[PDB]
């Protein structure tokens, strides 16, 4: 790997209260310039980061806390490596291997305190963002409440909508995808009820006069206007094809297949060695069934009946 | 490859009289959304910045004059396309193959027509880069000349020791790297001689109205102060081990070997399949050798003997 002194980071959460382990996947920490130190604090903040890592609902937030008395860096020799008073710890960079931080991490579910210094006004934000549902092509500010305020899907559905004209119109607003609230960078993101309406209530927080902001972040599936989706479950706009491999020689069948595709376009040579012939129909080896040494002999029968298309490939021996 | 249609420009370069092939790097071209179509004059231009790339000396520098009546884009089936009118291309970037852009292109050495419309003045640009000559760690504008005026050497390296010192001082232009002048985004920069002083006297070029720009860009070598390069030729700072492979039942020397090492921090056990193992002194495996079967006892007997440091690595069989 980089040839780069990086400090494995493979740990596992203890959870307060109940002793249960949570996985956490080891990352690599790049020892890059300045022997290098790190703080034990930023280690502890990296593996933060980590845990929220694709987090889907709320309730799946936990909290770092400390190290358990397992948290130990070691190198490939088993020389411990210590914390000092600043709690940072010095790795020799230069001899260039990898160290590894084993042990676990105490950690609690995410259940902020109470907010001492309360917080004015939050400035909401918006930044929404569009897909199309299929085949075609195609961030302000608004309502500055307090902490207890509200608001809902409808009011966002329709800012939204508002926007969805204000750009690209005689579209709308299919349906909503996700949909969260970031306060004032904090880690935990409000992650709201994906599918069914909801009222979020600010929150609270800490005075950061001027004042403190959120951020409403969505993203909603747009459609043309008096459209369809793709394929939820159509095989209408495939096209069926029976393919026939035959011995030119011996006019025996070696090998038929059915497919259904997309396009006719794909009526193609397929290389099983090549990623771009996934969606091309025929083959030219055969190798892949067993049948051993036959070649494409470069004519193909269409009997071009749209209905019953049968092509019929001719493959002889090497 | 890509899982995604491009065009492959492999194409080679005719110049004018002397036909004489100059040779081009083929490069790919990424077809990404919009059948896409390509105009004469992107390709015309990639093709350019190749011709250009990593060009050393001020004479290997060619202009690209326009395809010849060879230019071929192809699929995979030598189905030829072609342009139209606009000079424009349209490939069908569906069904997923790479087309292949083939034949000649028309150049001829970089020589500059006459600027008809003068430019008034060229405000001349600086910008320096400063790199260690060894172990160690660690933009504006100036005379705003007209058109035969000149810069030389001195002038240059005396801004170039100015900012030496305003930044990190106590340190010095030990010499002269890279020097160039571009000519306002005019492709063909003016490479200045290497290692050697000179007089550059501005250029010329159309009055771009408002006032030309020149800009130089430069990169020299510095020094710690009462200090000296690297490794040059030495081999004092290197030290001297002797390494000796034996087996631990039969006490035969397996193997040995001389090396001389930068640090003794490289004293450790080297893996043969990990790159990071490159600069270790102790092997493990002695397959490399021929020697099958013998493995890091994990006991090696260190003379300690600084003037001669010899070293016992036993190995033992499986």
């Amino acid at each position: 790997s980089v040839n780069n002194s990086q400090l494995v980071v493979s740990v596992a959460g203890t959870v307060e209260g109940t002793n249960q382990d949570i996985s956490l996947k080891f990352f690599e920490i790049d020892l890059t310039s300045r022997p290098h130190k790190l703080e034990k604090a930023d280690l502890l903040k990296a593996i933060q980061e980590q845990l929220i890592a694709n987090v889907h609902s709320n309730d799946d937030y936990f909290e770092v806390i400390d190290f358990a008395s397992d948290a130990t860096i070691t190198d490939r020799n088993g020389k411990v490596y210590f914390a000092d008073k600043d709690g940072s710890v010095t790795l020799p960079t230069q001899p260039v291997q990898e160290f590894l931080l084993s042990g676990h991490v105490r950690v609690r579910p995410y259940k902020e305190k109470p907010i001492q210094n309360q917080a004015k006004s939050v400035d909401v934000e918006y930044t929404v963002q569009f897909t199309p549902l299929n085949p075609d092509d195609d961030t302000k500010l608004l309502k500055t409440l307090a902490i207890g305020d509200t608001i809902t899907s409808q009011e966002l559905l329709a800012q939204a909508q508002s926007i969805l004209n204000k750009t690209h119109p005689g579209y709308t607003i299919y349906e909503r995808d996700s949909s969260i609230v970031t306060h004032d960078n904090d880690i935990f993101r409000t992650i709201l009820p994906m599918d069914q309406e909801f009222t979020y209530h600010v929150k609270n927080r800490e005075q950061a006069e001027i004042n403190n902001t959120d951020l409403i972040s969505e993203k909603y599936y747009v459609l043309k206007k008096g459209e369809k989706p793709y394929d939820p479950f159509d095989r209408s706009h495939l096209k069926l094809f029976t393919i026939k491999y035959v011995d030119v020689n011996t006019n025996e069948l070696l090998k038929s297949e059915q497919l259904l595709t997309a396009s006719e376009r794909n009526l193609d040579f397929r290389d099983l060695y090549d990623p771009r012939d996934k969606a091309k129909l025929l083959y030219n080896n055969l190798d892949a069934f067993g049948i051993m040494d036959y070649t494409l002999t470069g004519k193909v029968e269409d009997n071009h009946d749209d209905t019953n298309r049968i092509i019929t490939v001719y493959m002889g021996k090497r």
